[PDB]
Formats: structure tokens, C-alpha cells, sequence
């Protein structure tokens, strides 16, 4: 096959992407070993769905798992009556999701389970895939002539040929695995044929962070979770928290082999130790560095010029309300809270008005990083930790280090009941989620 | 008695104003005629209560009317568990209101009934009185040396020796009377002994407006409904809508007699006419001019200098929400609405958070003037009709002409359920009221 493994793509046909997927335990070859994973469409990752604005998606999910499941269309600004976080598909049953892709939309999105209390083991086991919304912007020569690839960043641990079970410490920290994979492959080689690469990046891990850096090269950020920036932004490294996406251009500078690494990063995970009068929690410290893939540049690379502009960011109406959401932890109990409460599906926490804009101040009063996610309503990050964000783009996950406050501009779009929660999915399962109702 | 009639004053004693009032039908002499009014304390107006910050008020209201009644402590920022708009005192029964006068408070306030559906006839019949909160500011020589008077502006109509009954047209327009009185007197004479007068003004009428102007003189506004301005403001005239208060300094310029008038003003009241194929509503147009009192200046008046400053207005925290309240009318039905609804005591319309600040945009989409009142939480008027307010001071009633939007800064103070409503009291009785809950 191609030196660089990427999930199979399924494209809409005549404006319709009609597809039946099954969620099923699947024997497969993974990183040189045989294992049984839980997959969509018989593969890990699941197939990449590629659509355009205004397309119709008709996706029938058949549940062949021994437990209930459902889908979250992560990042898509569609109705929560379709992207329904409360829906349960029992074992053996099917459900058809049908929606129209919004007209003003572009970027890399993804699908995965969202059945409260069961997300972490289901996602860890292999249930996820990407969804790409193609844009007319993709036709500008600076992008069209680039070599494009999707990189699904997901780690895994195996035990007895199956995903390793969650331990109590996993429910506290969020589970990370020793197999740090790209598109389900172990340190693949990307042999570039063009000097400019366009890479769509997805962190589909439960809890692992990727502090991305390519040896000897900067990255040019061109899209965040939910859409393009206004112009490219040069960065020396790029942190991708669980659930986040980004698109970057890479401008290969000379011939050779360059490592794409996940550099050491301390997200505040904890261990336990006993030193003589102890049995207390202790920081794990930063992750060990990982090589994600080997990038081989072509002969005499002459990269394209960068695009001068991408997509202007919408001018938003003045906000009509300010909200405060405070995140806290009870680590030893593995309980996690928003404004002092755990999730209750029957309780509405915030009531907002469709087509108004709100300011949300999300404050992390815990010691761990928490990546905060809001369904249905993409947001503009104004600042984090008192630092203004260096670009305007739509995001749907924002990472908060210990103590940091994120200020978000949140236009409320589709009416209905939806959720916001930490995207360390173990924390969501353990209570760190709330309910927003838009009317 | 004194050439200028003013209500009897009752003052706190040793930090306590403990008083038993009765609401009772009372035969009295009024404007040269014998009539039976409904009064507090056997007089019209009721007695003026004069207190200082931190005083305790203990007022036992005995209901000797044939219908239920209660008290609203208009303008006082106290608890709605005390100033309770839902409380009913049945005929023959008593209730004791007890509260502490807030420390940061000064100005002219008032008390009157607020039993939904019965306010207009009870207020029209004579049930009201003033409450003055004395301030240390009253000791500055520019105020202390002024001659002070209260002017309670209230009109009346008599029929068969009793207040005239409400007609259907009265419920639509709000009732006005032909006897336009000051402190219950018909065009009294004020023989000034000092060149500077300090006049505390109260519009305690159901619906009549007073476009105040003193012949040959400007007025110097020093306080609005709920407190002092920051410095005196010179005005050529001053409109007082129902429920509003103001305090002004008058600087008598020469010897002579000067009329204080209520100049013509069109508040949009309506009549009906039939011209040949008709039976349709027609504007009443502006009120006829009224003389309120005769002011006689002393010999060789040399008024005091004006105070250079009064009270700095508090710096308010940034607001956390913006509200929109739209007022509309169904004139022929005599029904009046806020956001398309009539009052329902069981329904909460707005829920806010104590100690936060809100912006309220109140929009009059009707054709009549409506003076909008909020209980419990005094506000700062930022602008009306797109025109910035020329001073900072606490208000609790804001007049809106047809089409105008008022923008208010509303700090939420005491917790509990309270109301906002039009202070043309017939409109309140006929539905133009809503419920605010502060938690
Ligand atoms: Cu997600
Ligand atoms: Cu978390
Ligand atoms: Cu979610
Ligand atoms: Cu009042
Ligand atoms: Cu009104
Ligand atoms: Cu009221
Ligand atoms: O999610
Ligand atoms: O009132």
C-alpha cells in the first residue's frame, strides 16, 4: 500500500453521503500485532467521511456492541435533535442520523461515541473517525497544489490482544497508552512528493496531549477546530489537546529525514507514592517524548508561496450575557465538577437565546489541564490565561492549564438541549459535564 | 395655619420610627368642599415620615377599608420580603412592616397601595404619603440655609362628595382630575422668607403629568427619584411623570409674585369621536395649563451660592446581562403588555443574580407615554430616545414617550421576588406588570 497509511475515504455522491456503518468488535492487525478492537466500518480509525457544504448526510449506525452507544458529530454546528447526546442505541439496534452540512463551514471534524458513563472505554477501544468538509478555498493554488494528508493522533494500550481495561487511576487522569500511533500505524514514514504539505490534524486520544514539533521546521497554522484562520500563522510548535483539530502547512526546506515529535508536556496527571508515612498523590510530570512519524523531503524542495489570506472571520453581534463556569476536581474520588456540580441529564444548567452572542468565562481551578468542549455552538477564543489569542477562527475545544481563565465569544445557533464538558473523556464520564438549553 | 400647607411630619426618635397608621374613609375639608376620602393617618396627603440612614422603621398598617390593601415603599432599596407586592391585608386586619433604612441613601420617597387590580381607585381616593431620608449632605450651608418645602402634586375629581368613580376611558388612559392640588390644597400661596428655596417634589397622581416651570426662573435639579445628582443641573423646566420625585433649588431673583405652572403636555391620552362614519379613537392632545401655586419672593432677595458638588455617583461593576422589555397597548380593550404578556403573579419573567449589574433596554412601542417603574433595585438612566442622560443619579421610574428606548443600568440588590410595571397605575391594574426574581 502507500508508504503513508490513511483511513479509507467515503465521499458524498451527487450531494448525498448515504452510508451504513456498524460498531463492531473487529479482529485486525495493529502495530505489528493481532488485536480485537471496537471499530466503525471494520477499520481503525473508522473511515473518513468527506463532504461539502449543503450536502445531505444520511448515516445509519448499527450497534453490534454488547452495550448501548450513539454518535456525537464533534464540532458540527447542526441541531442537537440530530447530534443528540442523550440518545441511546441499544445493542443490536440501528439509528439513522440525517442532516444537511451547513453552508458556511470548512475544516476537519470527527465522530465518536457520547453515551454518558461509557465514552472512555468505547473511544479508547477504537471507536472514532474523521469528517472533512471541503471548501471552495481548497481551490486556491497555494492549497490545491499542496500534498494533503490526514493525521489521526490516537494512542492505545493492549492486554491479551484487546484494549487494556481502565484502572481507578485511569478514571482520575484519563487513560494514555504506550502505543502512540498515527492513523493506527506505529511511526509510519511519509515520503513527501511535494515541497508543501497540507496536514489535517486530529487528536482523537482519550487524554494524551501532543505538543507537536517538526524537526528543523516551523508549522503554518491555517485552520483551528472548526474553520480557517484569517491568514496563516507561523508557530514553532503546536499543542493539540484531546478533541482539538488543526490544519497546518509544512514548507519543506531541504532534502533529508525530519522527525515529527510529540515533545514532553506536563498536563498534570498524578501518581501515588509511599515514602515512609505517606500514600499521597504525586505529579507524574511531563510525558516522555514520542516520535509520531518520519518525514522524508523530496529532492531540491521548492515550497509554494503561502496564501496571503484564508477566510475573513465573521463580525459578531455584541454579547447579551456573560457566564462563569468554574472547573474543580476531587482527584482521590475521581470526581470532577462544573460550578460545584456533577452532570445530571434531567437538570438544565444554562438557558440561552438562539441567535444571540454570549461571553463564557471558563475557569480552571483544578491542577490538571482540562480541555473544555461545547457541542453545537462553535466559539471564538478571545483570551486564555489573560493572554489574547493570536488569531480568529472557530473552535469547539479550548485547553485550560491549572488556574487559567478562557474567555470565549459564543454565538448560540440551533435551538434545543445540548451539553458542554471536559474532553478528557474519563472526566466527562465521571461528572464533568453540564446542560445548555437554547430557545 | 402657615400660609403654605404641608403634611404633618413624623420623625424617628432615638433611631426608631414606630407608628400605627390606619387606612380609613375620612370626612375632611378639601379645596373648600367637604368630601370623604380614603386616607392614611386621617389626612390627605398622609403624614410625611422623616428618617435617617440606619434608622429602624416599624409601621403597623391597620386596614379599615371595605377591601384588601397593602403598602409599597416606593423607591426604597429594601427586601421584597418586606416591601411585598403580593401581600394582602384583609379588611379589619393589620400588618407590621419593619425594616432598616439603608446606609447609603438620601432623598424623597413615598408610600401607597400596591394590591394588583385595586391600586388605581385606592390611590386616586387619597391613599398616599411621603417619606424623606435626611442626609449629612443636608448640613452643607448651601442646603441648610435654604427654606425647604415638600410639594405633593396630586389631582382629584369629586362626585357626590366622594372621589369620582373610574370610567372605561379612565382604565384606558389613567384617570386625571380637575382639581389640581399641591399638598391637598388648591393653588396655595408660598410666601418665601428666604431667597433660596429647596423644594422636594413628588408626583403622586395616578396619571397626570406635571411639566413644571416657575415664571421668570430656572430650576436647579439637585436630586432625582432616589438620590442626589453629582452637582446641580440648571433646567428651564422639569417634567415629573407619575411616581417620579425630584429636588430642586430655586434662587429667587427679585421681589414679586411668580406662578409655578404645569405647562401644556401631551402624554398621548385618547378620546373617542364620531364624525359621520366613525366611532374611532382620537388624541386628546396636550393638557390645559394649570397654576400649581403662587410664589411670593421676599424683599431684596440675595440667594445663596449653589453647592459646587453634591454626592459622587457610585462606580458600578461591568454588566453581565442585557434585557429587552417591550411595552405595547390594546387601547380599546384597555389591556397593556410587556413582551406580549399581561401580569401573572405565579409566573416569573426575569431571573437575575444579586450583586451583579444588568442593562435593561425598555422600549415603548405604544402611542401613550408610559412611566416604567422597578421595585427594590434603583437604576441609573444612561439614555432615553437615543439621548444620553445629562446627569448621574439613582432613579426608580423612567418616562418613555411613544417609540422611545430607555437604556438603564440596574444593579441587583436584595434577593427575592419583586415586580416592574407602568406607573400609570390603571395600566398596571390592567396588566402592564411583570415579575423579577433575584437569587
Ligand atoms: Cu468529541
Ligand atoms: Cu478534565
Ligand atoms: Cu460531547
Ligand atoms: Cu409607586
Ligand atoms: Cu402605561
Ligand atoms: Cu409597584
Ligand atoms: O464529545
Ligand atoms: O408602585
Amino acid at each position: 500500500g502507500p508508504s503513508f497509511p490513511e483511513p479509507k475515504v467515503v465521499r458524498s455522491q451527487g450531494g448525498l453521503l448515504s452510508l451504513k456503518l456498524s460498531a463492531t468488535p473487529t479482529p485486525l492487525a495493529i502495530a505489528g500485532q493481532r488485536a480485537t478492537l471496537l471499530t466503525y466500518g471494520g477499520s481503525f480509525p473508522g473511515p473518513t467521511l468527506r463532504v461539502r457544504p449543503r450536502d445531505t448526510v444520511r448515516l445509519t449506525l448499527e450497534n453490534r456492541l454488547p452495550e448501548p452507544t450513539n454518535l456525537h458529530w464533534h464540532g458540527l454546528p447542526i441541531s442537537p435533535k440530530v447530534d443528540d447526546p442523550f440518545l441511546e442505541i441499544p445493542p443490536g439496534e440501528s439509528w439513522t442520523y440525517e442532516f444537511t452540512v451547513p453552508k458556511e463551514l470548512a475544516g476537519t471534524f470527527w465522530y465518536h461515541p457520547h453515551l454518558h458513563g461509557r465514552v472512555a472505554p468505547q473511544l479508547f477501544a477504537g471507536l472514532l473517525g474523521a469528517l472533512v468538509v471541503e471548501s471552495s478555498l481548497d481551490a486556491i493554488p497555494e492549497l490545491r497544489e499542496a500534498e494533503e494528508h490526514l493525521l489521526v493522533l490516537k494512542d492505545l494500550a493492549l492486554q491479551g490482544g484487546r484494549p487494556a481495561p481502565h484502572t481507578p487511576m485511569d478514571w482520575m487522569n484519563g487513560k494514555e497508552g504506550d502505543l502512540v500511533l498515527v492513523n493506527g500505524a506505529l511511526r509510519p514514514t511519509l515520503v513527501a512528493q511535494k515541497a508543501t504539505l497540507r496536514l489535517r490534524l486530529l487528536n482523537a486520544s482519550n487524554a494524551r496531549y501532543y505538543r507537536l514539533a517538526l524537526q528543523d521546521h516551523p508549522l503554518y497554522l491555517i485552520a483551528a477546530d472548526g474553520g480557517f484562520l484569517e491568514e496563516p500563522l507561523e508557530v514553532s510548535e503546536l499543542l493539540l489537546a484531546p478533541g482539538e483539530r488543526a490544519e497546518v502547512l509544512v514548507r519543506l526546506r531541504k532534502e533529508g529525514r525530519f522527525l515529527l515529535q510529540a515533545l514532553p508536556y506536563d498536563r498534570g496527571a498524578m501518581g501515588m507514592m509511599d515514602m515512609g508515612g505517606m500514600a499521597h498523590a504525586m505529579p507524574q510530570g511531563p510525558s516522555r517524548p514520542e516520535t509520531l512519524l518520519y518525514l522524508i523531503a523530496p529532492k531540491n524542495p521548492k515550497p509554494l508561496p503561502l496564501p496571503k489570506a484564508l477566510s475573513p472571520f465573521p463580525t459578531l453581534p455584541a454579547p447579551v450575557v456573560t457566564r462563569r463556569l468554574v472547573l474543580t476536581e476531587d482527584m482521590m474520588a475521581a470526581r470532577f465538577f462544573i460550578n460545584g456540580q456533577v452532570f445530571d441529564h434531567r437538570r438544565v444548567d444554562l438557558k440561552g437565546q438562539a441567535q444571540t452572542v454570549e461571553v463564557w468565562e471558563v475557569e480552571n481551578q483544578g491542577d490538571m489541564d482540562h480541555p473544555f468542549h461545547l457541542h453545537v455552538h462553535p466559539f471564538q477564543v478571545l483570551s486564555v490565561g489573560g493572554r489574547p489569542f493570536p488569531y480568529r477562527a472557530w473552535k469547539d475545544v479550548v485547553n485550560l492549564k491549572a488556574g487559567e481563565v478562557a474567555r470565549l465569544l459564543v454565538p448560540l445557533r440551533e435551538k434545543g438541549r445540548t451539553v458542554f464538558h471536559c474532553h478528557i473523556v474519563e472526566h466527562e464520564d465521571r461528572g464533568m459535564m453540564g446542560v445548555l438549553e437554547v430557545g
